[PDB]
């Protein structure tokens, strides 16, 4: 037999690459392309692939892009250096809100003004002074760390969905195997150009506004026997939650410099009220009993205890939640107060704390200040999942947890993998001299299909964001040219099928013509002879396509 | 008949693209290429094209580039934050100049010094104090808005001409139709690689140092019956204007911080004099009577009144003018003080105001401070055009106007349009299987010419400015490769003329062989069969160049 060169071979390799950031065509948006994701999903019949949501670079890539766009939005905003002064505070007489006085900087640098603003106790750090009941002195939290930046008017906290799209030459494989646990084989896969839109919703403990499971509740973890891993629970039903801050604050504007202002909380309209969340009781209870049972399947002969918060540090103990730019730290200890034993009105009130100083993304010194928001601050959302951490007592104790934002994205991106298409390949023949739809079928069947299908590959012919696009285009060109070049030197113009003068080595494969062509798919073949790739290429370029020209044409002198 | 593929077809599409910024080869200059514009203008005989100066992206592109380079020049300069202090001012006893005292910051931050500087009243804002005749207190204008930046020594105010040059694959079409009014057809066009140099001269009301009209005075507007549009008047003769500031100021240098100084006005040498402009009276009068008549042609049976300034706000009421970095706001109400009635020494003195705080480009907060300039501040220039705004009384009342800098560039760029060359095309033949100079002629004539001319297309084979160049090169490569690729798959190597096996459809065109080849130009043809482009390409790539290989070569097994 003889080596035949094929172009358009439906095989791929796992590969990492920068994906395009696509936005909403109807539209932190200037960086992304507002196009149609065109989710022309194709199912690959009879194809099984290995997915691993814990090693998915799309998650890491998203983490970086979410942070980067978020940071750009604060770039032109005011650094509140003038507020890192002694604050004289008194109790508001209109127990978490204090009335503080400052000597602020005026438009003129040689003048100061005495101004006041209201603050939440959580954002204020006492100096070496005690509560006297009338007055005491304070520092703003983080004045010993960073010049915290005020969010600008029109900074958007709208979790506008992001779509990731493959560069030409790459494809995104989606796992449709309902109940797939995030690792191992998926026996139902399909390919897309783009992912569904993912809303970069930021939270801890309770995952909000995501995609619900198609089947039953699925519990996923990198390692279920590792008590240091986060367990992601995907609900198949949403639970209604609505949060509100019913205390009518007024926004004041204080000049703190030559062309800049600070937005201060003040003039509380009459009543003092605690912020809270409204959670349906029957749905919460049903949800945990159902989660309990699924956990029991993973942890049999154990009592399940969804009974404890983290321990007391607000940053990790409460539910980090955003509402229209407002920041809530809600106490969920009343939700996670139950057990499960497999063989044994009507709402829930969650009190919430409000804080204006935000250590976003767990970074230190990258501080944002949230200005007060006037009006009806109420947000209604869907709990779609849980982040649980498993803790001797023949009991599996669980606590809600989080803070690693990657888990909020693994929870959506677990369905996707990125691979690189590798159109060249070889196989023996007896003759001497929608792209991946032909996958899961034998090489023979594909070779017929590819006489047409191979041409679908021809469809592939802001600061750092400008660079990401340039690298993407340059790489696409580079790979294209390398393949064109190899085909050129091998004498394979008319590349879909190219017979050559290189003989087949039984040492590469000793399978018969029909054993190979009718009992293997192209990927199986690629693996079986994969380490002879360089050998074959040398035989084709250094010998046969040189000898076949020199011994025929130079003789024509 | 049969479809024949042609390469080098002289057709084009209107297209937007980033143009190269070219500079003066003899030379805000580091960003542009100091090359030879090589204005090898070619006239296209018998070609009519549609131009629209009001929709010209070159104007918008220039606006951005002028601003961007101007801003880079101030990037390393000192922000005068130390001067936003209370100013104690007294009348200068050497009525617009005040003597002001400051407590300036010394090299050491713990010391202040009492210093003084002179200021123009226009740059000073009173505090809550009255004139007493001896002293009062002030703020510098814009200390409530922005930390105005001092122009550095060696910031250049030299309106160095810019040339725009087309990327390979693009051409710039120039309209040579004298009296063309900016819209509609131009019956005399030519192509260039580069535009003439355009000096980015900034002014309002009177356009200075531009290109004079070849013929008579031309009046252009997006809409002459719209009283909200600016009317651009292009003179065919220049009017001499010279402006001067004869008051001998001395430059003082005040340290205002650790490594930075402020340049202060002071020590007036003896005399106080008002700045002014010198305008020839006979030329001004002749110019307006001539403009009046041309306006009467557009607005017949009306009295024309060139009689009024904007109304009193210095920023829009006066003539914004620059002289060696100095900023003048001259009162032109004495120029625009006349009428016209179609059937009915020796100079003009224009008093001028001088201002050091500049809100360049109508932006707010992007403030520049102009340091005092010592010596003979006199500039002689050419008025080359007017920006007029038309205001019931059977009179057309005109006022000088401006502030939208784009109009200062539309006035030069009205002659140019950018188009993209599209070298591939098809036409029927009877056979089955300087680039645009051949334009305006029939396809037949061009097809002979193109056997040579098509090869001229082969000649096409700093921060953001680095990106503009990279995008330009990458795109040129991308387009090149796409065309090479299509020709490859269609079997059209030797691309200038390529017969194919695809039959001609009478449904695309039912014109005869000679009706098509001898009575149409290539652009006319491209329009007539333009929507069949994808149809033809599919027939060529999916069918004929696949079938023609498989049915001939695979049989050779
Ligand atoms: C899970 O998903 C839900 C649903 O999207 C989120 O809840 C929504 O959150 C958005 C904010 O991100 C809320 O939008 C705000 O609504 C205010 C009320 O709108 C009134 O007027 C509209 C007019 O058509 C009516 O339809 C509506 O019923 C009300 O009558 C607006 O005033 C807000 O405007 C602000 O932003 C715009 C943006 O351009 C500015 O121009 C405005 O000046 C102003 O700043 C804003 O539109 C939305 O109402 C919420 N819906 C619900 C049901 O709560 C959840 O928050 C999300 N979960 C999480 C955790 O985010
Ligand atoms: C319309 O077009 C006219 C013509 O170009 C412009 O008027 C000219 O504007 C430029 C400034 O942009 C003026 O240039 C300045 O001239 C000063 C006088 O030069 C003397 O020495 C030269 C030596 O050969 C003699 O030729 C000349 O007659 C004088 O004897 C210079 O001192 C200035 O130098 C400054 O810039 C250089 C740049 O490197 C620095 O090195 C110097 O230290 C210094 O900073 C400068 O050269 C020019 O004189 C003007 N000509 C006239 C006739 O006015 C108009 O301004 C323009 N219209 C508008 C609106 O801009
Ligand atoms: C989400 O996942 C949960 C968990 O699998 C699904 O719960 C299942 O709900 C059905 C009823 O709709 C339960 O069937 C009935 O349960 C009662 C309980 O006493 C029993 O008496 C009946 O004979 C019958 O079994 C089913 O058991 C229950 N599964 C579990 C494990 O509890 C839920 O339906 C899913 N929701 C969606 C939208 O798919
Ligand atoms: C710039 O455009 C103006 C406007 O078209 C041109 O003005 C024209 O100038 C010529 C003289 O050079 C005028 O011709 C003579 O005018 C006198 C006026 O009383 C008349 O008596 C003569 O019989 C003769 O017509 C011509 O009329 C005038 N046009 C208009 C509309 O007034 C000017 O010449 C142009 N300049 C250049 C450099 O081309
Ligand atoms: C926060 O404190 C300020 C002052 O520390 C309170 O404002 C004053 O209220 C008194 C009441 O008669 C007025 O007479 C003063 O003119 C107010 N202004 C100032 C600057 O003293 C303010 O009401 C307190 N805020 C709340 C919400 O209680
Ligand atoms: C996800 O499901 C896979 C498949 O059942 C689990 O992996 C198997 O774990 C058993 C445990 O002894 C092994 O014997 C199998 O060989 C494993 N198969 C594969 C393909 O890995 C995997 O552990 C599950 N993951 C989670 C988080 O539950
Ligand atoms: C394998 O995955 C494919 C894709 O999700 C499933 O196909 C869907 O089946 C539902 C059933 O009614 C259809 O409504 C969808 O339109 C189908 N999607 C597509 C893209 O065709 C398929 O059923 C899955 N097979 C199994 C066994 O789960
Ligand atoms: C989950 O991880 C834990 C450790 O992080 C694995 O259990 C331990 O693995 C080490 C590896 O050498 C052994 O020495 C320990 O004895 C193991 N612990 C126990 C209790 O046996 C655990 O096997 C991992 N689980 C899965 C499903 O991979
Ligand atoms: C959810 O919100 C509703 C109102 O929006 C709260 O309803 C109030 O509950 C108190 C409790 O005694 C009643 O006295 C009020 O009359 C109720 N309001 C109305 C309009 O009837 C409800 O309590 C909230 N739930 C939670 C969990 O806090
Ligand atoms: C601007 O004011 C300064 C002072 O306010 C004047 O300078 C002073 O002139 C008197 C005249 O005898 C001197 O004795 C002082 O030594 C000068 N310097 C200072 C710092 O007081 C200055 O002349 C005024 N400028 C103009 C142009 O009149
Ligand atoms: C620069 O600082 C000096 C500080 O001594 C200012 O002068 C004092 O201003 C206060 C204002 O009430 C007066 O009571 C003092 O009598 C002044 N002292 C002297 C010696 O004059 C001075 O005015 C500041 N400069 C400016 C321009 O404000
Ligand atoms: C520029 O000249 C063109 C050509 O004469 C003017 O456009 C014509 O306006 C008349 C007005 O009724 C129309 O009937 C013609 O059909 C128009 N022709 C074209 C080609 O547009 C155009 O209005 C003039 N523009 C200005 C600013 O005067
Ligand atoms: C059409 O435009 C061309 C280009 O401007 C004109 O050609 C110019 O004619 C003058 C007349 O003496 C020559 O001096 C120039 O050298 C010619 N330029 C070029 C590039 O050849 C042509 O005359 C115009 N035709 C009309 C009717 O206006
Ligand atoms: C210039 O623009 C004006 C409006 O900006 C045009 O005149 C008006 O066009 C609207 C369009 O529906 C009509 O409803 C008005 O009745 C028109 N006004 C008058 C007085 O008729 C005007 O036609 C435009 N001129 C040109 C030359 O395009
Ligand atoms: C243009 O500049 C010249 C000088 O450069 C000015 O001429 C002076 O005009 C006044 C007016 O009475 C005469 O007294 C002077 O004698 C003139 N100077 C000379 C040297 O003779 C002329 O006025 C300026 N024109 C304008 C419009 O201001
Ligand atoms: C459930 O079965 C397990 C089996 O080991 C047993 O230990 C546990 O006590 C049982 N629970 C009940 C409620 O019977
Ligand atoms: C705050 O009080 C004002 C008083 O008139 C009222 O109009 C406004 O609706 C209140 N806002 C909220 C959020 O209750
Ligand atoms: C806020 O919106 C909810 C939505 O129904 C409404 O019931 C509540 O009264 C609103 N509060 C204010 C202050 O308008
Ligand atoms: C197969 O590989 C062996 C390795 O030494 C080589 O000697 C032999 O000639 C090869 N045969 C073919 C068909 O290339
Ligand atoms: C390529 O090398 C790997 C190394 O483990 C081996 O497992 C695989 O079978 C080799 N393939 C071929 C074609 O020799
Ligand atoms: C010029 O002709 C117009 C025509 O309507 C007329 O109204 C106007 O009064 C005339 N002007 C003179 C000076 O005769
Ligand atoms: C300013 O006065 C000095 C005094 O000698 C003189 O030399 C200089 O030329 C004058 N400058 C101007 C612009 O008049
Ligand atoms: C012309 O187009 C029609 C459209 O249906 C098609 O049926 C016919 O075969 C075409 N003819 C040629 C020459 O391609
Ligand atoms: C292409 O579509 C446009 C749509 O208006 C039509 O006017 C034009 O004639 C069409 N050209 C062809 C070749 O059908």
């Amino acid at each position: 037999l003889w080596v035949t060169v094929y172009y358009g071979v439906p095989v791929w390799k796992d590969a990492e690459t920068t994906l395009f950031c696509a936005s909403d065509a109807k539209a932190a948006t200037h960086a992304c392309v507002p196009t149609d994701p065109n989710p022309q999903e194709m199912v690959l019949e009879n194809v099984t692939e290995n997915f691993n949501m814990w090693k998915n670079d799309m998650v890491e890539q998203m983490h970086t892009d979410v942070i980067s766009l978020w940071d750009q939005s604060l770039k032109p905003c005011v650094k509140l250096t003038p507020l890192c002064v002694t604050l004289e505070c008194r109790q508001v007489n209109t127990e978490e809100i204090k009335n503080c006085s400052f000597n602020a900087t005026t438009e003129l640098r040689d003048k100061k003004q005495k101004v006041y603003a209201l603050f939440y106790r959580l954002d204020i750090v006492p100096l070496e002074e005690e509560r006297k009941g009338n007055s005491s002195k304070y520092r703003l939290i983080n004045c010993n760390t960073s010049a915290c930046t005020q969010a600008c008017p029109k900074v958007t906290f709208d979790p506008i969905p992001i779509h990731y799209c493959a560069p030409a030459g790459y494809a995104i494989l989606k796992c449709n195997n309902k109940t797939f646990n995030g690792t191992g084989p998926c026996n139902n896969v399909s390919t897309v150009q783009c992912t569904h839109g993912i809303k970069p919703v930021v939270s801890t403990q309770l995952l909000l506004n995501g995609s619900l499971a198609e089947g039953e509740i699925i519990i996923r973890s990198e390692n279920l026997t590792n008590n240091v891993k986060t367990i992601i629970v995907h609900l198949n039903e949403s639970v209604e939650i609505v949060c509100t801050r019913p205390n009518n604050y007024t926004r004041k504007s204080i000049r703190i410099g030559p062309g800049q202002t600070f937005y201060a909380t003040g003039d509380i309209i009459g009543n003092i009220r605690q912020a809270y969340c409204n959670i349906s009781k029957d749905d919460w209870i049903r949800t945990l009993q159902r989660v309990g049972k699924k956990l029991a399947e993973h942890f049999p002969r154990r009592i399940i205890n969804f009974t404890s918060p983290a321990g007391g540090d607000l940053e990790i103990t409460t539910h980090s939640f955003n509402c229209r730019g407002e920041f809530f730290y809600c106490n969920t200890s009343s939700l996670f107060n139950s057990t499960y034993n497999p063989n044994d009105s009507l709402d829930i009130t969650i009190p919430c704390r409000i804080k204006q100083i935000i250590n976003m993304w767990q970074r230190v010194g990258q501080c944002m200040y949230a200005p007060p928001i006037e009006g009806n601050i109420t947000c209604k959302s869907n709990i779609t999942g849980l982040l649980l951490v498993r803790d001797s007592n023949e009991t599996e104790i669980f606590r809600p947890g989080g803070g690693d934002m990657r888990n909020n994205w693994r929870s959506e991106l677990y369905k996707y993998k990125v691979v690189e298409i590798k159109p060249l390949g070889i196989a023996p023949t007896r003759c001497k001299r929608g792209f991946l739809g032909a996958a899961g079928s034998t090489m023979g069947a594909a070779s017929i299909t590819l006489t047409v299908q191979a041409r679908q590959l021809l469809s592939g012919i802001l600061g750092v964001w400008g660079i990401k696009q340039l690298q993407t285009r340059v790489l696409a060109i580079e790979r294209y040219l390398k393949d064109q070049q190899l085909l050129g030197i091998w004498g394979c113009s008319g590349k879909l099928i190219c017979t050559t003068a290189v003989p087949w080595n039984s040492s590469w494969s000793n399978k018969s013509h029909d054993e190979i062509w009718g009992n293997m798919t192209w990927m199986q073949w690629d693996r079986e002879i994969g380490n002879y790739t360089n050998t074959i290429y040398r035989l084709l370029e250094d010998s046969q396509n040189q000898q076949e020209q020199n011994e025929k044409d130079l003789l024509a002198c």
